[PDB]
């Protein structure tokens, strides 16, 4: 009993690093995630000022 | 004994929580990214009105 | 206590199925990126076809 | 009971497994995010360029 428990207590500890490590994972993957919403959201920006653009051009045919 | 195993499951708590941590992370994102495709969609739209008007200049003139 | 390690159990199975909910949530992620992939080249495509289009309205002026 | 303990040891692992395997995932969706990234900023460039041409 106490020996398989101190295994499964080691066990869980080990787990607990995985889940460590998946966080830093996830850190990683919303920090390019928030930095691609921000490179969309300024893309957005410039594909706007480019229709009025177009429309200008079409408006002094 | 009993210690060993409380400690057992009260280490359990902690990990079930963040779990539940990542979990609402992992909602972020998935939400971040549906809005994304939104954008992306849209941007499709606007670029090909673009072309239509370009290829009117194009066209007639 | 039996009783202790049922409670464990209870709580392991739990954790496991948070687990399971989290690989749900990275599948959402996973198709959506696939858009994403898909749609962003699509936009690269037409943003292109724009370019085109705008260099031989440079040439007819 | 030791049978009881054996599969929590049988469940553990499998915990561990699972982790593992989301830890591939996010990497996986990490890597296609930065692709993004590069794509949306060769985007950009492309939109830039066309105003230059618009003027």
């Amino acid at each position: 009993s106490q020996q398989q428990i101190a295994a499964l207590s080691e066990s869980l500890q080990a787990t607990q690093q995985q889940l460590q490590a998946l966080q830093q994972q996830c850190y990683e993957l919303e920090k390019t995630n928030r930095l691609l919403v921000s490179e969309v959201m300024t893309l957005q920006k410039m594909v706007k000022a480019q229709n009025q653009a177009s429309n200008e051009i079409i408006n002094h045919l």
